[PDB]
């Protein structure tokens, strides 16, 4: 009924990843040793977060939350959920030869976004930051999303949909849950490219160019026509035709994944090789 101080439960280890989250940490539980990743926030309505965060957080694509403590001094409220191990998928595609993955490891994490985003969706929750950076990776080749719910700072404009961007016609930004859609075909240009589309421009020109551009699209002719049409779904310029995570779902290029358990293989090995 009363959130407890996390002396002799969690511990901080170190700031996570490194100044990119804000004030993220990769933390520990005391008794166990196990892995948690914290976020800390200074505080003067938490509890109703608290048990929110882990209803939606039990599926298999999303973090899982843990629990909320105090530290008394401002207090500072830490947010305790599961670590991921293996870094964010931009750190992912830092790591790779080419900066660039292969097209089923694409289709692979992807699929996982979608998952995840489906059990979001499904409970009336938009992410509202789908972007590399929050989906993060396990050992294990497990993929999880991050991030999801002071507000002074905007942040990374790149993955924003054109809905979400407010213009003359549209003076009261939207964020709809085909949002997060265009952040994963977003996301999937950065997997295969290395950095998102408009990567070149300065951040407010990037903010004036998304809802005035045509869709972005991928540079290179070598994918497979499968990769396009995702692209090209989840990039629909005008939300109101973008498809649902349920028909991305089906999307061929998701649906049909028959190099899966190899692909999960190489993933775990890579891992390894580039840690
Ligand atoms: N769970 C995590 N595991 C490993 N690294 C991470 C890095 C950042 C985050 C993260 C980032 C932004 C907001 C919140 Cl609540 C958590 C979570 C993790
Ligand atoms: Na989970």
């Amino acid at each position: 009924s009363s959130l407890r101080d996390p002396a002799g439960i969690f511990e901080l280890v170190e700031v996570v990843g490194n100044g990119t989250y804000g004030q993220v940490y990769k933390g520990r539980h005391v008794k166990t040793g196990q892995l948690a990743a914290i976020k800390v926030m200074d505080v003067t309505e938490i509890k109703l977060e608290i048990n929110m965060l882990k209803k939606y957080s039990h599926h298999r694509n999303i973090a899982t939350y843990y629990g909320a403590f105090i530290k008394k001094s401002d207090d500072q409220l830490w947010l305790v959920m599961e670590f991921c191990g293996a870094g964010s998928i931009t750190d992912l595609v830092k790591n790779t030869k080419g900066n660039t993955l292969k097209e089923d490891w694409i289709a692979y994490i992807s699929r996982e976004i979608l998952r995840g985003l489906a059990h979001l969706h499904i409970h009336h929750v938009i992410h509202r930051d789908i972007k590399g950076q929050n989906v993060l990776l396990t050992e294990n080749a497990e993929v999880k999303l991050v991030d999801f719910g002071r507000n002074t700072f905007i942040g990374t404009p790149y993955w924003m949909a054109p809905e979400v961007i407010a213009c003359d016609e549209n003076p009261d930004a939207t964020y709809d849950y085909r949002s997060d859609l265009w952040s994963c075909g977003i996301t999937a240009i950065e997997m295969a490219e290395g950095a998102p589309p408009l990567c070149d421009m300065h951040p407010m020109r990037a903010l004036f160019l998304i809802p005035r551009n045509p869709p972005p699209r991928l540079k290179s002719k070598k994918w497979s026509k499968k990769f396009f049409s995702f692209i090209e779904g989840c990039l629909v310029k005008n939300y109101m035709q973008r498809p649902s995570t349920e028909q991305l779902l089906k999307h061929p290029f998701i649906r049909d994944q028959p190099n899966e358990r190899q692909v999960r293989i190489q993933l775990k090995d890579h891992i390894d090789r580039t840690r």
